[PDB]
C-alpha cells in the first residue's frame, strides 16, 4: 500500500489574513505576504485571490504561545512560524510567533522570508535539506529572496510547471 502526500486538488486558493502584527504597518504586512504567494505562483499553474472574510483556504494569523492548535508557540526566538499541509479546516494555515519582532529588512525575522518559507508547506511541500533552498527549516536571509531549484522542482513536481 502506497500514501500520496496531502494536495490542492483545485489549481485556485483562497486566502486570508485574520489579523495583523503590531509590529509592522498593515500596508508593509499585506505586501510581503502578497509577495510570498507570488514567487509560488510564478512557477505553476496555481491563483491566489485574497478575501477579506469568509471561506478561505489558507488562513494566516499572528498568535502566541497556545493557541488552541497543537503546536503551541515558545516566546522570543526558537520555532518563528509554523504551517500545514493542504486539507480542510487547519489543512494550509499559517500562523506566525507573535512574541518574535517581524521586520521588512536585514534586522532578524524579516516576515516575507519565513512567510515564503511556510507558505510553500501550505501547499504541500516539506523541509529541504539543502541549506539554500527556500523549503530549509532554519532562518536565513540574504536580502533578496528567490526560489532555490530544488524549491521549484518540489512545487512543479505537484502542481505541475506554469
Ligand atoms: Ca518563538
Ligand atoms: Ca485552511
Ligand atoms: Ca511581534
Ligand atoms: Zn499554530
Ligand atoms: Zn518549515
Amino acid at each position: 500500500l502506497t500514501e500520496g502526500n496531502p494536495r490542492w486538488e483545485q489549481t485556485h486558493l483562497r486566502y486570508r489574513i485574520e489579523n495583523y502584527t503590531p509590529d509592522l504597518p498593515r500596508a508593509d504586512v499585506d505586501h510581503a505576504i502578497e509577495k510570498a504567494f507570488q514567487l509560488w505562483s510564478n512557477v505553476t499553474p496555481l491563483t491566489f485571490t485574497k478575501v477579506s472574510e469568509g471561506q478561505a483556504d489558507i488562513m494566516i494569523s499572528f498568535v502566541r504561545g497556545d493557541h488552541r492548535d497543537n503546536s503551541p508557540f515558545d516566546g522570543p526566538g526558537g520555532n518563528l512560524a509554523h504551517a500545514f499541509q493542504p486539507g480542510p479546516g487547519i489543512g494550509g494555515d499559517a500562523h506566525f510567533d507573535e512574541d518574535e519582532r517581524w521586520t521588512n529588512n536585514f534586522r532578524e525575522y524579516n516576515l516575507h522570508r519565513v512567510a515564503a518559507h511556510e507558505l510553500g508547506h501550505s501547499l504541500g511541500l516539506s523541509h529541504s535539506t539543502d541549506i539554500g533552498a527556500l523549503m530549509y527549516p532554519s532562518y536565513t536571509f540574504s536580502g533578496d529572496v528567490q526560489l532555490a531549484q530544488d524549491d521549484i522542482d518540489g512545487i512543479q513536481a505537484i502542481y505541475g510547471r506554469s
